[PDB]
């Protein structure tokens, strides 16, 4: 597979290898504010990340990954529309080119300049691999990056993007706390969707923040310093790696606030 994010190997090209795209539950979507509903049953967000413990960080030449020791319930998502208990696994990024698109989930069209996911795994399926493969079987936290004040709690992952230039490289990353990247407040959206990367796999319960986070331009301008490429090919810059909008079809949007 040489899926990517080019012309010649980007969005648009993703259904031949991977019929699912054209699927029933894809992500990501736009959020119509005006047609999603608040739904009072929606239980309390749980994001504990007290425990968490990162340990590498990695280009996949796709995105980075920050990656977390998952073996056990360290660092967990639970309550809003979600059953039992999700381990943290990795977040990553989507950003672009300009300040004006990135994110891959649009509110009332606006695209934010990136969009973070903390990716999260149903512990009733034992392991990442066995929950892609069920309709409930992951959870990601999404949040919207606006280009403003500086995230300090940004500026760890932002400083050894030097480290990780291209495809394949990777370095130690400990002690990270993703706390540092919440926004106050924890108010969402939610729906059934999927993967937004190949293998597009339809086993997503989308959480998505309302408040976006701010970050500076200089912060995001070393996330658009990155490589796509390995080491030692020609540089191609690590820009414009998010999925657009997919067809809703038969879903709903619910919001946890009025
Ligand atoms: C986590 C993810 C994709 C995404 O972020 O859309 C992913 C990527 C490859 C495999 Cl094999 C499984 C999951
Ligand atoms: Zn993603």
């Amino acid at each position: 597979h040489h899926w990517g994010y080019g012309k010649h190997n980007g969005p648009e090209h993703w259904h031949k290898d991977f019929p699912i795209a054209k699927g029933e539950r894809q992500s990501p979507v736009d959020i119509d504010t005006h047609t999603a509903k608040y739904d009072p049953s929606l239980k309390p967000l749980s994001v504990s990340y007290d425990q968490a413990t990162s340990l590498r960080i990695l280009n996949n030449g796709h995105a980075f990954n920050v990656e977390f020791d998952d073996s056990q319930d360290k660092a967990v998502l639970k309550g809003g529309p979600l059953d039992g208990t999700y381990r943290l696994i990795q977040f990553h990024f989507h950003w672009g080119s300009l300040d004006g698109q990135g994110s891959e989930h649009t509110v009332d069209k606006k695209k934010y300049a990136a969009e973070l996911h903390l990716v999260h795994w149903n512990t009733k399926y034992g392991d990442f691999g066995k929950a892609v493969q069920q309709p409930d079987g992951l959870a990601v936290l999404g949040i919207f990056l606006k280009v403003g004040s500086a995230k300090p709690g940004l500026q760890k992952v932002v400083d050894v993007l030097d480290s990780i230039k291209t495809k394949g490289k990777s370095a130690d990353f400990t002690n990270f706390d993703p706390r540092g990247l919440l926004p106050e407040s924890l108010d969402y959206w939610t729906y059934p969707g999927s993967l937004t990367t190949p293998p597009l796999l339809e086993c997503v319960t989308w959480i998505v923040l309302k408040e976006p986070i701010s970050v500076s331009s200089e912060q995001v301008l070393k996330f658009r310093k990155l490589n796509f490429n390995g080491e030692g090919e020609p540089e191609e810059l690590m820009v414009d790696n998010w999925r657009p909008a997919q067809p809703l079809k038969n879903r709903q949007i619910k919001a946890s606030f009025k």
